[PDB]
């Protein structure tokens, strides 16, 4: 049958974690909350079944994901505190984002205000800046891998698809598996960098604003034809300032396209009101930055 384990115990470092909620179910992974017994601190614990993980090539992908993840630690990456395995699972230990992911809040709230937006985006941008200043693309960002803690801060997280740039001037060929936002450039298959994760940007911002994906149709493959053709309208109700950013990231060449180190220095950022921090009402109730309560 073979079912994992009530308590998940790390021979290693003889920590000892307690198997909580279920948070869902992320991939080829089961997660759920789980507390160090000793410290009493708790975790999301990603647990896949060695069953899934057969073939050396799915397995190759675990081995990236960690090996990836856990040489990170930014304000905006995904907390990664361990990782260990028994005959049937592999157990990896990350920061538990208690208010789950823009995924989430995207299906409360649909479109977002200006601010919450600006707030958001930068604080992906940075995390972005700091894996691209440790020669990682994360190919996979989308609202799902955008997660949010107590504090409504963004944490980039599932580098399932991350890839580390090896030498000066690479182009990954083969990407394994689909993103939501994939790139034009990875479908056009003549190679694909940084610029990858900078588009997805580009699409994320137009969902948050917009209220949905930039492309989004019935079929996926009808959705990946109008990537590499770039064919999305920006609505009406939109300022220029936000839409040209967005058309200055969703351009098909990727050298347009600004690096991730320029972005924050755009009008849209610079000349505009970026919050300090959210209210947890954010959630439900769009802010409306008030000057004074009564
Ligand atoms: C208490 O907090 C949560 C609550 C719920 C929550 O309320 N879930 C409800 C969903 C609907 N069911 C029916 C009830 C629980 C969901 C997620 C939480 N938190 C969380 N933190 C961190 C990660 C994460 N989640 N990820 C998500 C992806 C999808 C399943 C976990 C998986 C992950 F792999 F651990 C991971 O990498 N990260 C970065
Ligand atoms: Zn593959």
């Amino acid at each position: 049958a073979k079912e994992i384990p009530e308590v998940l115990v790390d021979p290693r470092s003889r920590r000892r974690y307690v198997r909580g909620r279920f948070l869902g179910k992320g991939g080829f992974a089961k997660c759920f909350e789980i507390s160090d017994a000793d410290t009493k601190e708790v975790f999301a614990g990603k647990i896949v079944p060695k069953s899934l993980l057969l073939k050396p090539h799915q397995r190759e992908k675990m081995s990236m994901e960690i090996s990836i993840h856990r040489s990170l630690a930014h304000q905006h990456v995904v907390g990664f505190h361990g990782f260990f395995e028994d005959n049937d699972f592999v157990f990896v230990v990350l920061e538990l984002c208690r208010r789950r992911s823009l995924l989430e809040l995207h299906k409360r709230r649909k479109a977002l205000t200006e601010p919450e937006a600006r707030y958001y985006l930068r604080q992906i941008v940075l995390g972005c800046q700091y894996l691209h200043r440790n020669r990682v693309i994360h190919r996979d960002l989308k609202l799902g891998n955008l997660f949010l803690n107590e504090d409504l801060e963004v944490k980039i997280g599932d580098f399932g698809l991350a890839t580390k740039v090896e030498y000066d001037g690479e182009r990954k060929k083969v990407l394994c598996g689909t993103p939501n936002y994939i790139a034009p450039e990875v479908l056009s298959k003549k190679g694909h960098s940084f610029e990858v994760d900078v588009w997805s940007i580009g699409c994320i911002m137009y969902t948050l604003l917009v209220g949905k994906p930039p492309f989004e149709t019935s079929c996926l493959k009808e959705t990946y034809l109008r990537i590499k053709k770039n064919e999305y309208s920006i609505p009406k109700h939109i300022n220029p300032v936000a839409a040209s950013l967005i058309q200055k990231m969703l351009q098909t060449d990727p050298t347009a396209r600004p690096t991730i180190n320029e972005l924050l220095n755009d009008e849209f950022f610079t000349s505009g009101y970026i919050p300090a921090r959210l209210p947890i009402t954010c959630l439900t109730i769009p802010p409306r930055f008030s000057i004074a309560p009564s």
